[PDB]
RNA sequence: CCUUCGAAGAGUCGCUAAGUGGGUGGUCCAUCUAAAGCUAAUAGUCGAUCCUAAGAGAUGGGGAAGCUCCGUUUCAAAGGCCUGAUUUUAUGCAGGCC
């Protein structure tokens, strides 16, 4: 398995903001809808492991 | 016009208060509302210049209505220097000496 790198590393105010931001909009990429018939949800890999490289 | 409400200056008045309270007058009555404020009518070479001596005298602080006085290192945050791969949640100075 690949060793990526996580979005936000750091705790300072600037980090801790960039974490809000992405935490922020986790909540509307990654839904999951807690229900058996529930659709596997597929993203944009290339744009996040943009990100995570 | 109708209807429902309706605060009031304390080390102050007089050691130290009150809220139909209080202040001042009159031989029970009369009159005002303090302790807040505004408002017109010939020298690098000789000396000084530098250094400190007895002493004087700022700052810190204190007294006095004040012009000013006391006190000279005093219960003052009274200033200089050095080191470092750039300082470990990621590039907002850390440590040391007198």
């Amino acid at each position: 398995p690949f060793k990526l790198n996580r979005e936000v590393s750091g705790f300072g105010s600037l980090n801790r903001l960039r974490k809000i931001k992405q935490r922020e909009a986790e909540s509307r990429t990654r839904q999951f809808s807690n229900a058996a018939t529930a659709p596997v949800i597929e993203v944009d890999i290339d744009s996040l492991l943009a990100k995570l490289n």
